[PDB]
């Protein structure tokens, strides 16, 4: 999971700064969605979709599309990108501009942030906010963020 955090951090930071929320909120969200990178949607040719946020490809999406099965079994159409950078940019556009997500900006509490996404219709699971807040506030993420940093301070 460390490489996932290391890779997503700069992209998350860029997007978080445009969305007005802490960068680790977005790292946490991507981690929850993809099992810290382990369960990302993949193209048939083996290239990843880079779609860390599991964003569906609807009628207003004319980009690359990847089909993936969801839970009996439905085939769902997902957005696909050329990089994590592009995926984060598309996420930033959606959450930053869509009025349904207007409550996201300026949230500095994990649970408040997750509730704002849920209100926008990001996901409907009633436990979504609790589950995402747990990752945001958790020791697992904290340790990985510290490990990712170029600098650290001595105890004295």
């Amino acid at each position: 999971a460390q490489a996932f955090v290391d890779a997503t951090w700069p992209q998350a930071a860029k997007a978080a700064q445009s969305l007005g929320v802490p960068a680790h909120f977005l790292v946490a969200q991507a981690a929850l969605e993809t099992g810290w990178g382990k369960s990302q949607i993949r193209n048939k040719d083996g290239t990843p979709s880079y779609n860390l946020f599991n964003i569906k490809a609807g009628s207003n999406w004319t980009g690359k599309v990847v089909e993936a099965r969801t839970v009996k079994v439905r085939v769902e159409r997902f957005r696909a990108y050329d990089s994590y950078e592009q995926a984060f940019q598309d996420y930033a556009d959606l959450v930053g501009n869509s009025p349904r997500y207007a409550k996201v900006a300026g949230k500095t509490d994990g649970h408040a942030f997750a509730r704002a996404l849920q209100e926008g219709g990001y996901a409907t699971d009633p436990s979504y906010a609790d589950k995402l807040a747990r990752v945001i506030n958790g020791n697992a993420l904290r340790q990985r963020l510290m490990a990712s940093a170029a600098s650290a301070r001595g105890l004295e």
